[PDB]
């Protein structure tokens, strides 16, 4: 079916993409029609907690961040306790135990279906331009066999 | 259809691939129970042939280097005529146009299922470390996508 098709993608982005770079989670974060976005696929190390199902009601993407995305806007924070983030933001992340995140989007007939996020946990973290590109086109190339399958 | 589903993957494979590598050819080889391969996807350059639909016999694969390529193992090849190559092997690429060429292998469940393959027809190409690092993964992916997705 289409949604185990996509299941099926977004299993295998989470999975090479931990291996890519070596960071502790790696989830696709997919949106409804509202743009409420359900951790629907994640490959995490051992000992941190597990994301996967969760239903984040985080409103940015909706209001602010849609269309930057569907553009290719790509999101590289080092230390999420030193980018000016709410507490509301923050409390969406500490559960998980994020200290540094990567965004990258997942865009399907120019629709944002969702964000492939790699997380680092307890520890700051530089994304470097060959990682960000990395995990950029590990993202494309699901994105494109997306569209290609259906 | 895994059999249609299978192409999807490989159209953007070969596309994803030749981009990338701004090379003259990407095909995705596709092996047999007699390890013959089947040329089953090509992104080519404009005046080059199309190896699509190509049958090709190579036995080296199946007498020597089908654990080899399970375990990794690519072919980098910077100039086809200064590897001291037999007449057999450089007259089943004569038709194709190849001066160099990169081989990287697709591993699904635990076999080799086939080999993406980069050529340049009409120069030499040292192959560079990033080239070859970025191709692997996407032939990894693509491997991985497959995997799941049936
Ligand atoms: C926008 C925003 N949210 C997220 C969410 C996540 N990062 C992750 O790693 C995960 C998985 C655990 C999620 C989910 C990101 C990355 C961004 C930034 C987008 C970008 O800059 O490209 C955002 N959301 C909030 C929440 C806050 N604002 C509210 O109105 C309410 C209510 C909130 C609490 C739920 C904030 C503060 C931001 C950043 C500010 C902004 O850009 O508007
Ligand atoms: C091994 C060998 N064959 C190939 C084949 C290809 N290169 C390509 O670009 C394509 C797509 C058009 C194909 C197909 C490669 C890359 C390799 C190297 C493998 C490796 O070392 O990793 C090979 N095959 C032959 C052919 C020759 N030997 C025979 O017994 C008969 C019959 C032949 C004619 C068909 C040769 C000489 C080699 C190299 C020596 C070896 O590895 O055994
Ligand atoms: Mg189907
Ligand atoms: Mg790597
Ligand atoms: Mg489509
Ligand atoms: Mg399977």
């Amino acid at each position: 079916s289409e949604l185990r098709d996509r299941q099926a993608i977004f299993e295998t982005l989470v999975a090479k993409g931990r291996e890519l770079l070596a960071c502790d989670r790696v989830i696709v974060y997919a949106f409804d029609d509202n743009y409420v976005g359900t951790v629907v696929a994640e490959s995490v190390a051992e000992g941190w907690p597990q994301a996967r199902d969760q239903v984040i009601e985080d409103p940015c993407f909706r209001e602010h961040w849609v269309e930057a995305y569907r553009q290719g806007r790509i999101q590289a924070t080092t230390d999420i306790f030193k980018a000016g983030l709410t507490e509301c933001h923050l409390n969406q992340l500490r559960p998980l135990k994020v200290r540094a995140n990567l965004v990258v989007p997942m865009v399907i007939d120019d629709q944002l279906f969702g964000l492939l996020i790699a997380h680092q946990a307890s520890e700051p973290r530089q994304w470097q331009e060959i990682e960000i590109d990395q995990f950029s086109e590990l993202a494309s190339t699901g994105s494109l066999v997306l569209e290609r399958l259906h």
